[PDB]
């Protein structure tokens, strides 16, 4: 693939991920995405034959990015547990885990294409490794399951409905600090 | 209003609140609601002239219920702080605060009719009273604002997207325990 075609494809993907964080998910059309990416509809469609394909290419890209954050965190963890644990969660939270998952998840995780499903499995495996490190270093209570942590992180990261949103987002940003505190001290 | 007309109106409201907890919010029509409530469309519409009116009547009912839970909790708090604090939050969580708010909130809280807006104000005032009691009894860290607590509670109560939902909902139910723990120990 020509270098410029590959850069253009990557830009369409990045643009789409950003749109999912700033725009109503149901308001976006292929035409809208092409326009925001600064490419023609035909260029968009040659890369991604349909909406599902574009959305799955976005999933694939995001899983690849999450895996690199997990691998950085796993390798760095032993010599800065609290620092790595905190920065890892801050990064997923601030980068929209909570907008991107609902934007891109199909009704069943079984509908993910096989390459994406493989990435999901690696992500779940790395999460267990990370949680086990966190438990080792007293950062996450031992009774908390890895799946509970994941679902919780996705849940607390979902931005509030418009009516409850603030310009600072302080109420929302504070929720991450409280979730990590809860994970550490365990359930009340 | 005849006793039987008033009971019928209350049943349409309860049915609608339950549907919002079990059904896709965008999938519901006035016709669907009338059918699930066991009433005719014309009976439904004489009570509630349009969807907004029905949804606002539901909001009004729910705010009235939340206010009674707040008043029970405020009066009972001093002689069982942890017990009252926990049961109050368990009850809003288990009764779908997290499904009902997004189902019923308009884009701006300014769009609430005046009787509903008054109920919202009383609810916010009672929440401050409750939080101040909780802080007094060491259940909520003193730095946490009442609005942060509300937004957090609404956020953690929002059920997960289908793909991440489990039959037990244990991952989800555990999130409440972790949120209260975080509130108590304060931010990490």
């Amino acid at each position: 693939m020509r270098a410029d075609a590959l850069k253009r494809r990557e830009h369409i993907i990045t643009t789409t991920c950003n749109l999912y964080r700033t725009h109503h998910h149901d308001s976006l059309t292929m035409e809208n995405i092409a326009e925001q990416a600064g490419v023609g509809v035909a260029t968009l469609y040659r890369n991604f034959p349909d909406r599902f394909t574009l959305d799955m290419a976005c999933a694939q890209y995001l899983f690849n990015v999450v895996i690199s954050l997990q691998l950085q965190a796993i390798s760095t963890f032993p010599t800065d547990p609290e620092g790595v644990w905190t920065s890892f969660n801050q990064l997923l939270f601030d980068r929209g885990l909570g907008s991107l998952v609902p934007a891109l998840a199909p009704e069943s995780l079984d509908d993910l294409p096989d390459e994406v499903s493989a990435l999901r499995r690696t992500t779940e495996k790395n999460t267990t490794t990370l949680i086990n490190l966190a438990k080792q270093h007293g950062l996450v209570h031992h009774d908390i399951a890895p799946g509970t942590y994941i679902v919780g992180l996705i849940t607390i990261s979902r931005p509030p409905i418009t009516a409850l949103a603030t310009i600072s987002e302080n109420s929302h940003k504070a929720l991450l600090g409280l979730y990590l505190s809860g994970l550490k001290h365990g359930m009340m």
